[PDB]
């Protein structure tokens, strides 16, 4: 149960499962979209199990079950938070976010999330 505005700006694949510069790379070529800025604004829903990004006053419009999740972060700008998951089984895409306050708050909350669910298989 989470809380955020955030502005989804598209999902992309990429090489490797992780590391900042392969999350960079990939925000930072949805960042360089030269447009009328049509990032949409959403609400980012984080619990323990699931990620959703409902669309502002409606099913989601994209979602991310936190179990695939395998490398998270802010980018290069703090405004935006990436994060990469294991797709395709041996694939990987990357989606990403704009946030005012900054992408922290976010952040934090996707990373203690993926803690609790991680944590949650290791034992039984």
């Amino acid at each position: 149960a989470q809380k955020y505005e955030a502005l989804y700006m598209g999902t992309l694949p990429v090489t490797k499962a992780m590391g900042m510069d392969v999350l960079n790379e990939a925000i930072g070529t949805l960042t360089a979209r030269g447009d009328r800025n049509a990032w949409v604004p959403t609400m980012l829903s984080v619990s323990d199990s699931l990620m959703t990004a409902h669309p502002i006053q409606e099913e989601p419009l994209w979602q991310c079950p936190v179990r695939l999740v395998t490398f998270i972060g802010v980018g290069r700008d703090p405004h935006t938070f990436g994060l990469i998951a294991d797709l395709g089984r041996q694939s990987f895409q990357c989606a990403a976010f704009w946030c005012q306050p900054h992408a922290g708050g976010l952040s934090e909350a996707v990373q203690a999330a993926c803690m609790v669910q991680y944590q949650k298989c290791l034992v039984a």
